[PDB]
């Protein structure tokens, strides 16, 4: 559904090197009488938040990013775009086939020969582009730089700033620690940083019925706070379905090429090779998926590590590519020609996943050798894909006990240079079905606070069938906790803001103000009557009022001269001065100043 | 409700040196055909959940540890047991007065003057009581001796033995690392013990409709892993409505003995003094308490010390005492009367829980030195309580963020000279209400890792209103899995065991069992069709079975000899091979045994 977010507001920024920018919040304003300013929360719904614009998902999200790609002047409209083949969706027609999208007004863009594309391109050019400036504004929080908050954290080391400036953000970049995975072929988005240094983002998993019920998939998820989100569906109908998403989604479209490619050839994992993957990619490039999960690391001689494991081979996409090098017992075919694939997601600028093929499915596969062979092949990679001018983030694991939390940090920032990591989960344990989202809660904030940059949520009821759309909102809202623990605890300047103005508001009684800032405040203005009266009750502790400290006094006298102690002290008798003005007051431990 | 739990049934040990004894727990069986024994699970429930016992609330749970606490010879039988006095149910009568549990038949004891009576007096006098063998047997999971499992993991300096003797439990009793709630009078409880060298605890908290509504909240609660649970009830009939608890209970009851207090007096906070409290004291011994949570660490000069804070006392019972010492500007009671609290409860074996009053109620107020001025204090205090023969837990935080996590459990052992600690949480963040039952269980999965012996459940909406049937249930396995997470990652004998036995059943499909292993079974049997065949589909790796692995010798060819690819190996044409007998076997990774 649409509509504001429940006792917040759609607010924007505008830009200084680029005043055409309107980078978007939701504040929530708190009550009169608090003396506070509104508090600002990070919005990645987009325009279904915002009354002010009209959503027709027959027409799509407008594309607010198109006008200022083009300016840069380093892209071009292709002559001959890629028209839409049988086996896209799946070799369905008639009634079975999935609605086309009216994607006839929409000029599809590919880089000029010899010119520059990609953030990473750009950011290593000394080029601050508009994308650049979008997520140092929204990632600030709409703060001033002249008011910070004084942070108090451990980041273990990470180089996160008072305030985010469009230099910042291309440093990071330039040394591949940062991401923005924003296709020139998705207009429609609302750009995003992905890094250690910044806000802690997450990831919620759609894909396939009617769609506009898939529509609505991605409206739910991006509405509660899912930062990116994934078109994970399978099957037929994968093209049309994923045109109705990308064009309505404000929000960066992950994928998993290796699905619909292996659809295309009927299931069968071997039939799979170079030309349909290129085909693919090519395919998903002119739609405007902003980064792909390829898993090239799962090369052929890692496959036998994952014969003593418990629960083998998890990955969907990594068994595919497993199955594939047995049949041929030929190299992982996206690692063999991991050269070529960079040269197609740069002429767009996709970003880079890195597939987690070999990723632990319960504890006790967790930090098996499989899982780091394929992380350090996953570094190598790294660097050809930068060499390139590729942006590239890490995928880690998966189902992972808490000791061993901290050892998977540490192998993927000494291997992978740095660069953004991307988690499912971890799950910390393997006994809790159906609360899966708190098992892996547990594992999400404590790999977040030790440097991850995006967490992929996990279902509740997820090693039990299929989420439903309470479940969705529950998974999305536990992740953004999880992200904000580890926000709160690496000590992020704009975190214990959110904290402490929530926490003044039970503590000042400003009921609506609590609801209002609650991470779903949808289910914390179920207790919320907005007929009451919107009382601010603001209190002064009463020893506030105390002027020598009599307690103090008495206690620091009993210890060093118990002789003292025989006659009416001056605080002896100015503690029953406080006992005769605290009755009189009304007995109270808080008195009120209005 | 009652009733055998989903997947499960009763089974129960008996002791050695007290063949008497029959300890409770819960198996599950796996498929016949995986070759693997029951797993033996922690069973908190009692017998509600054993079919062979007639459970009657009208006549309470059998006292099957009477006969083993009087066969001690330490006790005797109070000649003049404490009447109910009006002010016991807040002077209620008539329609509106709690129906009267008929505890006619059942005898109260006290100890003989110079006797030994608590377990940590048996403890340090070289005596293994029954109870003793009792949380023996229970702690090992009825697992043999003989075979143990590899454990993995960190527990940051415990001392957790392979295998838990009775005289191991002795030892950990002995130097106040570990206790045995155990009052004389609660015959119907089935021992437990908390520790850090033993399995994470945890509580849940119900209290005052008819009082078969309260006894199904204990019921509820227990069903689904609590192991001690705690009679918060304020107001009126607290009294009464506790008798049906305590009487119907097999777990510990926890209870705060300044919330009846406080109503005797008309919840006037200055109207308490030591004679209401002590009377409330024995009045709640008699009947079979089994812990006080009693906040005696917070002293009269702290308390401006909580004038700079944000939520500043939250703790309800610790607020009831800092308003006391406003009116009388005279030291905590609880505080100066410490030894006569210490004697009373050593006489029916009460243990202690020094209260958490000044424990913090947001992030900011986290670790303040409010809150660690009363963390050393209970932990003279805890000296003074060890040197009468009293057992001792302490009580902690509340609201902390991850990177102060660390530091309160340091505080808390150096000063509190590793006494079980007893945490509410703590949650890791203040944004989330109506989750906070997820918050909290990243900070108390945390701290439970780090070396907290028992954590007290957080309700998801717990800063929004009254939890109902699910919500507890919602806690309970909340706090459940986060219990085990930490056991999981201190590496404690039997928590792996849990986990690998559910992964191989994913691995071999064995629906039913990966259903029945589950946390919440209930939950995870809804996806499951009993009619359905139960099938057990062993396989192993196609690599497995490939012998001199031609996949290491190709790649670690291409490394050294780059000429020598120039011609059919002997490695080549091995992979050949298995090229054709994969695609023969009909291409699949994991071949099946049966
Ligand atoms: S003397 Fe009484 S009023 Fe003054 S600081 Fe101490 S407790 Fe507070
Ligand atoms: S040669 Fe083929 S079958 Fe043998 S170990 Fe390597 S991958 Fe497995």
């Amino acid at each position: 559904s649409t509509g504001p977010i429940p006792g917040s507001r759609k607010v924007y920024q505008a830009g200084e090197l680029f005043p055409e920018l309107r980078v978007p919040f939701r504040e929530v304003a708190v009550h009169p009488s608090a003396n506070e300013p509104p508090v600002t929360i990070y919005d990645p719904s987009g325009p279904y938040s915002d009354p002010a614009i009209q959503i027709d998902i027959e027409k799509g999200l407008p594309r607010t990013r198109e006008a200022l790609v083009v300016a840069r002047g380093d892209v071009e409209e292709v002559a001959d775009p890629r028209q839409v083949k049988p086996e896209d969706n799946g070799f369905a027609q008639g009634k079975h086939l999935a609605p086309e999208f009216p994607d006839t007004g929409r000029k599809i863009y590919r880089a000029k020969p010899g010119k520059l594309v990609t953030q990473l391109e750009y950011a290593r050019a000394g080029i601050i582009t508009a994308e650049m400036e979008y997520v140092a504004i929204r990632e600030n929080l709409r703060r001033e730089q002249d008011r910070p908050c004084v942070r108090d954290g451990e980041d273990f080391g990470a180089s996160i700033p008072d305030f985010v400036t469009p230099e910042f953000v291309r440093q990071e970049i330039a040394r591949g620690r940062a991401i923005i995975p924003a296709n020139i072929n998705h207009g429609e988005l609302e750009p995003m940083a992905i890094g250690r240094n910044f806000l802690v983002k997450i990831n919620a998993n759609i894909g396939n019925s009617t769609v506009a019920d898939e529509v609505d998939k991605l409206v739910w998820a991006t509405r509660w706070g899912a930062d990116t989100v994934m078109d994970l569906s399978t099957g037929r109908n994968i093209h049309n379905i994923r045109d109705w998403i990308i064009r309505n989604s404000s929000v960066p479209i992950g994928t998993v090429p290796i699905y619909q490619a292996l659809e295309k050839v009927n299931g069968v994992a071997e039939d799979l090779n170079w030309e349909v993957f290129r085909d693919t990619l090519i395919e998903q490039c002119e739609q405007g998926v902003d980064y792909f999960t390829i898993h090239a690391g799962v090369r052929l001689p890692f496959i036998p590590m994952t014969a003593k494991r418990v629960t083998g081979i998890v990955s969907r996409g990594g068994s595919i590519m497993a199955k594939w090098c047995l049949a041929h017992h030929k190299e992982n075919f996206l690692y063999e020609r991991f050269d070529e694939i960079c040269e197609i997601m740069r002429a767009y600028d996709v970003s880079f996943s890195l597939g987690d093929g070999l990723r632990p499915g319960s504890t006790a596969d967790a930090n098996d050798e499989a899982q780091f062979s394929e992380l350090r092949t996953l570094g190598e990679l790294t660097k050809v894909a930068w060499k390139h001018g590729v942006q590239v983030m890490i995928e880690g694991p998966g189902h992972v006990a808490m000791h061993k939390i901290k050892a998977n940090m540490d192998e993927q920032l000494k291997h992978c240079h740095e660069a953004p990591f991307y988690t499912l989960g971890p799950l910390t344990t393997d006994i809790a079905p159906g609360y899966d989202h708190i098992t892996s809660a547990i594992g999400a904030a404590m790999i977040g606070w030790f440097g991850t940059a995006m967490l992929c949520y996990v279902t509740p009821k997820e090693h039990l069938g299929l989420p439903d759309r309470d479940d969705v909102k529950t998974g999305v809202i536990t992740y953004k906790l999880a992200a904000h623990a580890a926000d709160l605890a690496k000590g992020h300047p704009g975190a214990a803001m959110w904290d402490d103005a929530i926490s003044r508001a039970r503590f000042e009684f400003r009921w609506e103000d609590q609801f209002n800032l609650g991470l779903d405040p949808e289910t914390a203005r179920k207790f919320h009557d907005e007929t009451l009266p919107k009382e601010a009750h603001k209190t002064a502790h009463f020893c506030s009022m105390c002027g020598p400290k009599f307690c103090s006094m008495k206690i620091s006298q009993e210890v060093r001269d118990f002789a003292a102690g025989k006659a009416p002290n001056s605080a002896e008798l100015g503690m029953a001065e406080m006992s005769e003005k605290f009755r009189e007051q009304g007995s109270e431990i808080y008195l009120k100043t209005e």
